[PDB]
């Protein structure tokens, strides 16, 4: 029912069944060589497929993406074990700025790499550790992306329908189903992933590297472009500092058309301002009114119960949080505040 997700999916399975490099038995063995700690042999490894003569001419989004993500999970593991991979492994540099080039993306694994575009089987699987957990983890991630994107399709359609229609009402109750998947995501998170293991065996392997003379941010789910829906929905136009240099921090790690979506709307009104504007002008006796609002309330309450239940997990992980989490769960019960004192 959920129908708008099928393009999405499709479109993420395309890079997930390319291997340009021919290095799904390659890539493989990192989990056994991070284990044993061997840098040597983690170099060895990548060089066994690594370009050294340019990207090849025929090669589009989708060869530069799959190649990205292959090289990718060796950059993660040489920095984990204190390595700047750029530093240890000539010829690398040039090729990762060439793959940025390609894909208009930054110059490593984000991501979007390491989840949907990593394919799903345990012959073909990427992975930086092997661990169960690792899998639950990019799971999670891979239950809630393609319904996230037809979510910002959604909100950058109903920015434009006038409170006043009942198809207000309709695009915010389809809009609610679809963030649902998030709430998912973290239901499963709590189920499968150990707070523990995440903490202490795999967030070492997403520390930044350098490349290009700056600093580029190792993938999370941190990266998925809700900010850019939410910039949409109520940010926009918040001047909230932390909040605007978070959503800047990200930006660079989502897909080109998110950011142009983010920059769209930057200097604009969000949709809740431009929809509660209306509500106090037209009134809160129409019944298309009242509806839309009621729907819009419930988007919100749907943001909060990702949100709140994530926040909980993060300090559970850290029991064994940074600030900005807590900060913009209180900026989303505001948002949600105002619709509920519209009505
Ligand atoms: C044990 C599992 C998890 C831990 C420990 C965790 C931890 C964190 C932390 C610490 C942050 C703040 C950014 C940072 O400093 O890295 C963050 C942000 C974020 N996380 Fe998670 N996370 C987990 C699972 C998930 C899952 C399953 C999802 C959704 C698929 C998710 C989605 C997000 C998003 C979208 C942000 C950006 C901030 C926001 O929207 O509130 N996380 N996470
Ligand atoms: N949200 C956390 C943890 C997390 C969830 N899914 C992930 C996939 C890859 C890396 C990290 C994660 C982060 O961004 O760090």
């Amino acid at each position: 029912t959920l129908d708008r997700v099928g393009v999405f999916a499709a479109t993420h399975a395309a890079v997930a069944a390319s291997d340009p490099l021919q290095a799904r038995a390659l890539v493989l063995q990192l989990p056994g060589l991070n284990r044993n700690k061997d840098v040597p042999g983690i170099v060895g490894l990548l060089r066994e497929f690594l370009p050294v003569r340019g990207l090849p001419s025929g090669w589009g989004f989708v060869e530069a993406a799959a190649a990205m993500r292959d090289i990718g999970f060796f950059l993660g593991s040489l920095k984990r074990h204190g390595h700047e991979p750029a530093e240890v492994v000539p010829g690398l540099e040039p090729v990762l700025l060439d793959l940025a080039r390609a894909t208009n993306l930054p110059p490593r694994e984000t991501l979007l790499h390491v989840t949907v575009w990593n394919p799903t089987a345990a012959d073909a699987q990427r992975s930086y550790t092997g661990l169960p957990d690792e899998a639950h983890l990019l799971e999670s991630v891979r239950i809630s992306m393609a319904a996230l994107e037809a979510a910002i399709a959604l909100t950058v359609e109903l920015f434009d329908v006038s409170l006043r229609s009942p198809e207000f009402a309709q695009r915010s109750d389809e809009l609610e189903a679809y963030l649902q998947k998030m709430v998912e995501s973290i239901v499963y998170a709590y189920r499968f992933i150990s707070p523990q293991v995440f903490y202490d065996e795999l967030r070492p392997f997403y520390e930044p590297i350098r490349v290009g003379g700056q600093s580029y941010l190792g993938p999370g789910a941190v990266e998925m472009p809700l900010f850019v829906l939410e910039h949409v929905l109520w940010g926009s136009q918040s001047d909230d500092q932390t909040y605007r240099e978070f959503k800047e921090t990200y930006l660079p790690y989502v897909l080109p058309a998110y950011r142009a979506v983010y920059a769209r709307f930057s200097g604009e009104p969000a949709l809740i301002d431009r929809a509660l504007d209306e509500a106090r002008a037209v009134g809160t006796r129409d019944e298309h009114v009242r509806a839309g609002l009621t729907a819009l309330e419930r988007v919100f309450k749907v943001l909060l119960r990702f949100r709140a239940p994530h926040l909980k997990l993060a300090e559970r992980a850290y029991e064994v949080a940074p600030s900005m989490l807590g900060e913009l769960l209180t900026l989303t019960y505001a948002a949600r505040s105002r619709v509920r004192a519209a009505l």
